[PDB]
């Protein structure tokens, strides 16, 4: 029961050259398969699942966590808080396919990194290394965190991923991406305009916005603005809590800022419970598709 130590393990004899193929291989399938979820595309619902496999980390014991890739597993692909995610999984099956040398973590975690990059956001260095893990190391549903809460219950359960207000903050900012689909999560709208670029347009929204809180058809309260989008009551409650509100405001009116801040927090998220040997190879910077002319 003692807390146990993943030891980052690179793929024998891979390098950057072997991970960039398999980044260009997910970014060009997310330029193939543009049609998906109404031509938002496969760039969101990746960022999503890297996110909730990398979610279920309990820093307290080291449980859960993106290493392992148990989101292969049952019961954790039937979490309800992952409804919907089999898409992205679907997403990634041809390319696991073409490259079965790669890790269930690393795959799910670089289509994150991916996606992210190829919309236009930051760049975000990646490390390779997470070894699958058996079925019994696979975390119990009920890790993730829920969307009808307040500012405190946020700040207190992101204390659990190692994560302060201004990586909290910057974190969120993804929600410019996508949507929330009243099938999946009882929630139903976009954040914004701009479902598959990634800018600081989240935050833009939450304070130039006229907000109405109301009750879609799923008898959830969600905040609606005439401009046909959404906020959820976390979302919002980044402008009721002071503090986190300083933080949004900053990141409304710095790009650079924002960009800066997500990149070191996402990464961050994407590698709690790893523990990287001294002479592992450093973080890889992969080129998008467009810097390599492709
Ligand atoms: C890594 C960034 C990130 C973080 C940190 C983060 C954190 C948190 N998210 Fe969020 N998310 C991200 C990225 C990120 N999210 C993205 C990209 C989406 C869009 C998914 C899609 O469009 O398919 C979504 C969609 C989405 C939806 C709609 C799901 C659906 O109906 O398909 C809900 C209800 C929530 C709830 C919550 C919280 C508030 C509760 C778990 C939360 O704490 N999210």
């Amino acid at each position: 029961t003692t807390p146990l130590v993943h030891v980052a393990s690179v793929e024998k004899g891979r390098s950057y050259e072997d991970f960039q193929k398999v980044y260009n291989a997910i970014a060009l399938k997310l330029r193939e398969d543009d049609e998906y979820d109404n031509y938002i595309g496969y760039g969101p619902v990746l960022v999503r699942l890297a996110w909730h496999t990398s979610g279920t980390w309990d820093k307290h014991d080291n449980t859960g966590g993106s290493y392992g890739g148990t989101y292969r597993f049952k019961k954790e692909f039937n979490d309800p808080s992952n409804a919907g995610l089999q898409n992205g999984f679907k997403f990634l099956e041809p390319i696991h396919k073409e490259f079965p040398w790669i890790s269930s973590g690393d795959l799910f975690s670089l289509g994150g990194v991916t996606a992210v990059q190829e919309m236009q956001g930051p760049k975000i260095p990646w490390r390779c290394g997470r070894v699958d893990t058996p079925e019994d190391t696979t975390p119990d549903n009920g890790r993730l965190p829920d969307a009808d809460k307040d500012a405190d219950y946020v700040r207190t359960f992101f204390q659990r991923l190692n994560m302060n207000d201004r990586e909290v903050v910057a974190l969120m900012g993804a929600h410019a991406l996508g949507k929330t689909h009243l099938k999946n999560s009882g929630y139903e709208g976009p954040w914004g305009a701009a479902n598959n670029v990634f800018t600081n347009e989240f935050y833009l929204n939450l304070l130039n916005e006229d907000w109405k809180l109301e009750k879609n058809d799923a008898n959830n309260e969600q905040w609606d603005s005439k401009s046909g989008y959404m906020m959820l009551p976390t979302d919002y409650s980044l402008i009721q809590d002071p503090k986190y509100l300083s933080i949004v405001k900053e990141y409304a009116n710095d790009q650079d800022k924002f960009f800066k801040d997500f990149s070191k927090a996402f990464e961050k998220l994407l590698e709690n419970g790893i523990t990287f040997p001294k002479d592992a190879p450093s973080p890889f910077i992969f080129k998008t598709l467009e810097e390599q002319g492709l």
